[PDB]
């Protein structure tokens, strides 16, 4: 059973907020750390930024730069967040692309109103060659630009948590179903869901010696949140033929 | 903005670098800029603690950046205050910026504990050799206060001013003020604060000199300050702080 990859579980981080931190170099090849706000543009960040913002200088003089963006989290373990560093090349985008760009970046931040339209303050947009992926505690790989690009974000991660919790709640029955006839525990006595994305459900399972870690997949992958419950509904009646 | 219709005295006001000390003290993660080892400005989340206004991170010598600074100790690190507003533009942030290096004996020990202090999990790393206590020396500070002032400072004025032992802890205090002495944050208003014409008040920030009140004008929306009888230094202190604040505004 798939599991997200490196490069989509980078684009869901990506797409789980508006806010992170540019990296860039000052004249001197000192590294700044900037507060920044983004749109995305297929998986790209769009900036809006000042001309006379440090960061903007940096930009215009080097145009290397790399984002660390975190995913809004639950859990108070700050260690177990969910991060990336995209890295590449800024550069202000032209024509069509500046006209998506700018609009990507607006609706992603309602006040960027205020500003985007100011000969003073550019748009600029991440070439992102090089990535990094921190997936919480041990998880973490690397990915190259093109693989980022081709990937899409998960459309079941941002109401991951409630969905996890309610068949955790509601639905222990069929969690236990499908443990056992799909998930390869025929004598588990109980089935926990410990994650939920596009592509199946992950579930800790109890065993004589501990707990165990099974996978069940959907019919196929699915494209929005609101397509989880059919998903659901069919992994249980699945489990039931077996 | 409509202005005041009378004088009051100039309330004293956090400096750029005590705001950027507050900022730093009001969490424990930020994002590090470090230089790879080609020279590309490499953005890293990470946890910290504080030994006087300094990042302490714990960082493996086998991460990108703990090998990034161990070639070139050139670091700075953004930090974002937690925030009610959902408009991140209103965000108050910081960039600590200069050189970090490992501390040894006292000052390791003491860099130490103010990391496992602030970053419970570290616990289980920071006694490791696989892992690094680095501490930022900075140098330089930009401040960026939400859509409000924004100002530089050196390190040494960052050194040497200190976190606002107030702001951070507020948001009870506040939201209390707000909800349940609404009579007396109008008395301030209209007595201290410059606007007599104020109808409601609404305070929107506390510090150790003092609260930031948003007034409800017949003219308008408004910006005002008022000031405690004198600075306070710990939390426990403003309670009776604001207490006096609104005997004053009773007595005109
Ligand atoms: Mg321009
Ligand atoms: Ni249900
Ligand atoms: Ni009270």
């Amino acid at each position: 059973v798939v599991r997200p990859s490196a490069a989509e579980e980078a684009r869901t981080i990506a797409a789980s907020t508006n806010v992170g931190t540019l990296a860039t170099l000052t004249t001197e090849g000192d590294p700044w750390a900037s507060f920044v706000t983004y749109g995305l543009l297929g998986g790209a960040p769009v900036l809006c930024v000042s001309d006379m913002a440090e960061h903007g200088r940096n930009l215009a003089h080097d145009p290397r730069a790399s984002i660390a963006i975190v995913a809004p989290s639950a859990e108070s373990d700050p260690l177990a967040s969910a991060r990336v560093t995209l890295a590449g090349v800024a550069e202000r985008p032209e024509g069509d692309e500046l006209a998506a760009a700018r609009a990507a970046h607006l609706d992603a931040v309602a006040a960027a109103k205020y500003y985007i339209d100011y000969s003073d303050f550019s748009v600029w947009v991440l070439r992102v060659q090089r990535v990094r992926w921190v997936g919480g505690y041990g998880r973490m790989d690397s990915t190259t630009g093109e693989a980022y690009a081709a990937a899409e974000a998960d459309p079941v991660t941002p109401r991951a948590a409630g969905a996890i919790a309610h068949l955790n709640a509601d639905h222990a029955d069929s969690l236990l179903a499908m443990a056992r006839n799909l998930g390869g525990y025929p004598d588990t006595g109980e089935a926990v869901c410990t994650g939920a994305d596009r592509y199946g459900l992950d579930l800790r399972v109890t065993t004589e010696r501990g707990v165990a870690y099974t996978r069940v997949g959907y019919a196929a992958p699915i494209s929005s949140f609101d397509q989880l419950r059919a998903a659901t509904v069919e992994l249980a009646q699945r489990a039931k033929q077996s």
